[PDB]
């Protein structure tokens, strides 16, 4: 204290990176390759572990470029001090089920992937990349009372 | 200090429980039972109201398990120090409505609802029963300046 | 201190709004009138700018009575400490695309709009006047340790 440990569970997980002194989270890299359809669910391993102390969590959340450009939605994991398996990434790609199709993927930039290779995919499919910037650690102060039932609050 | 006052509304309100002495937030049950088709939208009732002192904030959150596993999307509710009224769960069913129906509803684990009675439903339609762990709230500290215009800033 | 800057960037900005004493964060204003049809993606600007100083964060997040009564999502944003830029709302209209046509449009408030002059919209469509409050801005300490790698954790 005041330090953070870090576990990395394979080869393809990456060390978080928080490179400026004025920015609040830790850029957090995918540790898999994987093609999400419209409208389909997945939980995108990191293979990074961390050990939260308590009076903390960790808000797992989105990044601003990237929810901004394409259909992909994260919803923030909320990281207990007491968690210290591998963090997953909960991911919908939120893009509308048109029955169309279109040669071309699309990467986190939402930019058509030039492949050559034909392929025929959804349109609306994205691709994330093994080592990608997809998401980020805020980790924030919290406050846990032990609770109390009353029939009617005072003040 | 430090304490949390809890209301309970009705019989079907449930006390919150924070269970692990490493958990972030307290797990907060639905008082009623409600069945969300695609693309509906609702604020579920838990029929328990807190007392959050000054210079905190409550973040009525989703649930790990639930959201990765379902299509139900909560919002994030912000619980002001000066809410005293019943916590409503902002919710929606963000499964495509496709038109086709089935004879399933599927719970909060996403399993098919196995009924003796045999009904019709939309495909993607929700069940949540009274008394389940939907969501949690997390409570953490707040910056309230008072706030000053400035032409620039300064360092 | 504890002080937080404010920047009007233009004529169509507005100074945000913390009235009662209880209330956690600030009241966020639209700087521009926009149309978001079904499915459809925008970063609207506020025309505000703020110099949140180190060791937290704002969360331009969505607001309670917006988001229950509207298919308008609002990602939440991270604010940086180094982010002196025009604060873009995140936000997208989850209604479904249903390639139904009607006359009105609907507010932030989901009534639908009466115009004088007849036009012909996708079901579903919001527009977003401009200086009405879409978002609010929560501002929360954070903890920034510098990290270390562990082969496994220690207590
Ligand atoms: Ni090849
Ligand atoms: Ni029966
Ligand atoms: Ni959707
Ligand atoms: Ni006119």
């Amino acid at each position: 204290t005041n330090t953070l440990q870090v576990k990395l569970l394979s080869k393809n997980a990456r060390m978080p990176e928080r490179n400026h002194k004025t920015d609040a989270g830790y850029d957090i890299f995918s540790a898999e390759t994987v093609v999400l359809e419209p409208q389909e669910k997945a939980v995108i391993k990191t293979d990074v572990a961390v050990s939260i102390p308590e009076g903390y969590v960790g808000l797992l959340t989105s990044r601003s470029g990237v929810s901004s450009k394409t259909h992909l939605v994260i919803e923030t994991g909320k990281i207990d001090a007491g968690y210290h398996g591998n963090l997953g990434i909960n991911i919908k790609n939120d893009h509308e089920d048109d029955k169309m199709q279109t040669i071309f993927l699309r990467n986190i930039d939402n930019e058509k992937i030039f492949e050559k290779e034909r392929h025929l995919y959804k349109l609306g499919s994205y691709r994330i990349e093994k080592g990608e910037r997809i998401a980020q650690l805020v980790i924030v102060p919290i406050w846990t009372p032990e609770l109390k039932q009353v029939e009617e609050f005072e003040s």
